[PDB]
């Protein structure tokens, strides 16, 4: 009985299964205190002041209630190589690659995991508070929501989870005796410290391990206090566990922004889009459209949970409550809506601080007044001449979603928004035109599966889900393809975009950002069934003169929309080899058929 150690809440008022979870882990981890989070303002404010008291965070004096955490430089990112999924059979988690190295997941056996777990968690919270975070992924009480309980020894996790999910007493009330996902986290530095603390940032890099056990509905994460490793909604629950539930239950859990776009006629449609990190989800979800009379509103910028309703509409929710955005490259010029969102009640991690207590980072494109100086994320004086960036490249803002000036009115509607188009895209400097439309659902799924993006080399990132599949990618393709056999299903039109095509000198061919409204306008019209497409071997592209290019006189249209037989032969052979090596016996017939159909179309150029 751990009652004597509860410093907020009551073990007696927790649902029986929740209590079991907490007490079992209190006995294992040996926390000094147990704090059952209520999610209140008062709780939050004091937690912040305490972290400030301890030097774990700094208040940024230039803003209303903004904070800065600077990490141990060993703990700056989600770490794929220490991220695993446990299942009885390896093939259920990942396909077996012919090369002996899967790019599509990282399986761990139950046996190896039990040894790892036992080498880490016993006594790991000694002399710390175990916080109990009851959270909802999705609007509270939504039929599409799922509930988690995170145990953590990190107040930084609590504060960030209050932003990134819906947490507190109301969730425990909603939960009752329902099922929930068990989320267990420790920074893995029990007191007294065995190793020196760096930058007031508790972590255990050598023992970092982020595990998922979908068959037990557990997420178990050790040694990192950072982002996707420690905020267990966000990638572990909302993509990895959730994609497996989705497969079981007949829905989709995806790495997609969700936006609502209204045309000048006042007609509105929702679109979802899957792009990998650094390929523009935040920019698109919060776009300030350049086209007069168009409006974009943000439902979410990262995760979409989608389920066909009784009427066959594909209904999407954003299961998050906030934006955990990469800060560098965010500028007033490029992304004014994100700039407005983050000016209050935001936690920043590993950005630079100006001497007047403000935030700074690469690509902020805000000149500073003469005399204003910069402290880098490594707590050193820094000047724009310097070899190193002032902010870590993976540094973040963590901001409440409700503060986005263009947040959609239906962003928390419990039944979700009806999705009429799904967009795929990444960074392709060559070959791939600005926009194309898939010929069918099956072709659209192949376009998803074929996605590549230049991020530290050109690499495959199918559906923008490479680091996030909860189970075998081949089976995930079959799941997508199965949506076509749902009677009365209204399947979204699928498009592929490329904002990032360059000429031989390395110059972007398309201005992008707000100008992408011109491409959305074409998509909108296409969903309306307008005759604005020309057929090409890779799918439909805009007709000559179909795009509104008024205001953009010097756009190399020939190169931006060019399709080269030579490029596309190479592209299909590379896709064929990748699918063969990485997916093989688990590749659905229809994906193989689409690949052969594409090859044939190109052969006839
Ligand atoms: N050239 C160009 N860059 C873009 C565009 N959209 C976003 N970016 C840049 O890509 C980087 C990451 O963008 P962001 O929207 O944060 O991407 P996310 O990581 O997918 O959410 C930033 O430097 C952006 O300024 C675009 O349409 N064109
Ligand atoms: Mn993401
Ligand atoms: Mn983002
Ligand atoms: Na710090």
């Amino acid at each position: 009985d751990f009652s004597a150690k509860v410093i907020q809440g009551s073990l007696d008022s927790l649902p029986q299964e929740v209590r079991k979870f907490v007490e079992g882990n209190a006995q294992l981890c040996q926390p000094e205190y147990i704090h059952i989070c209520d999610g209140s303002e008062e709780e939050y404010g004091r937690l912040l002041a305490h972290m400030q008291e301890e030097g774990v965070i700094r208040k940024l004096k230039k803003y209303d209630n903004c904070w800065l955490a600077l990490t141990d430089p060993r703990d700056v990112a989600r770490i794929e190589s220490k991220t695993v999924i446990i299942t009885q059979e390896q093939r259920d988690t990942v396909p077996i690659p012919k090369s002996g190295q899967s790019q599509l997941g990282r399986w761990m056996s139950e046996e190896d995991f039990e040894k790892a777990f036992n080498a880490r968690f016993p006594g790991c919270m000694k002399g710390r508070t175990m916080y109990v975070i009851p959270f909802s992924m999705g609007p509270l009480g939504s039929p599409l929501a799922k509930i988690g309980i995170e145990l953590t020894d990190s107040p930084y996790v609590v504060a960030s989870m209050r932003i990134m999910t819906r947490m507190g007493t109301s969730v425990l009330e909603a939960l009752g005796d329902g099922e929930f996902i068990k989320c267990l986290h420790s920074v893995g530095c029990p007191l007294p410290l065995k190793k020196p603390l760096v930058n007031n940032w508790a972590c255990n890099p050598e023992l970092t391990l982020i595990a998922h056990l979908p068959d037990r509905r557990e997420i178990i994460s050790f040694g990192s206090g950072y982002g996707g490793n420690s905020l267990l909604g966000k990638k572990c629950f909302a993509l990895r566990i959730a994609s497996r539930l989705a497969k079981e239950e007949g829905w989709l859990a995806e790495h997609m922004l969700i936006l609502g776009i209204t045309n000048p006629e006042g007609k509105k449609k929702y679109l979802a889009a899957a792009f990998p990190s650094a390929c523009g989800k935040t920019n698109l979800a919060m776009m300030n459209p350049t086209l007069p009379g168009w409006k974009v509103e943000c439902v979410g910028d990262d995760i979409a949970w989608m389920k066909f309703d009784a009427q066959g509409n594909l209904r999407a929710i954003n299961p998050e409550n906030g934006f955990f955005g990469v800060a560098p490259g965010t500028s007033v010029k490029t992304n004014p809506n994100a700039i407005k969102t983050i000016q209050k009640n935001t936690i920043f991690t590993n950005v630079a601080e100006t001497s007047d207590g403000g935030v700074y980072w690469e690509g902020i494109d805000e000149p500073l007044a003469p005399g204003v100086t910069i402290t880098s994320w490594k707590n050193k004086e820094w000047r724009p001449q310097d070899e190193e960036p002032c902010a870590h490249p993976n540094s973040r803002f963590c901001t409440p979603a409700s503060q986005c000036p263009i947040i959609d009115p239906a962003w928390e509607s419990p039944e979700g928004v009806p999705i009429e188009g799904i967009i795929f895209g990444g960074r392709r400097p060559a070959g791939v035109p600005l926009v194309y439309e898939a010929l069918s659902w099956q072709h659209g799924v192949f376009v998803g599966a074929a996605m590549r993006s230049e991020g530290g080399g050109i690499m495959h990132d199918p559906f923008a889900m490479r680091p996030f599949f909860g189970y075998n990618f081949g089976k995930y393709l079959a799941h997508w393809l199965s949506m076509a056999h749902r009677p009365a299903a209204k399947l979204p039109k699928i498009f592929h975009v490329n904002w990032f095509r360059k000429d031989k000198n390395g110059k972007f061919l398309w201005p992008g950002f707000g100008e992408n409204s011109r491409v959305l306008e074409w998509m909108f019209g296409r969903i309306e069934g307008e005759d604005s497409a020309k057929l090409t071997p890779i799918g439909y592209v805009p007709k000559e003169d179909a795009l509104n290019l008024k205001g953009l006189g010097d756009v190399n249209v020939e190169e931006l929309f060019g399709i080269s037989k030579e490029f596309w032969e190479k592209e299909v052979e590379e896709i064929d080899k990748y699918l063969e090596d990485q997916v093989n016996a688990d590749l659905p017939y229809e994906i193989e058929r689409e690949l052969r159909a594409l090859k044939q179309r190109i052969s006839q150029m």
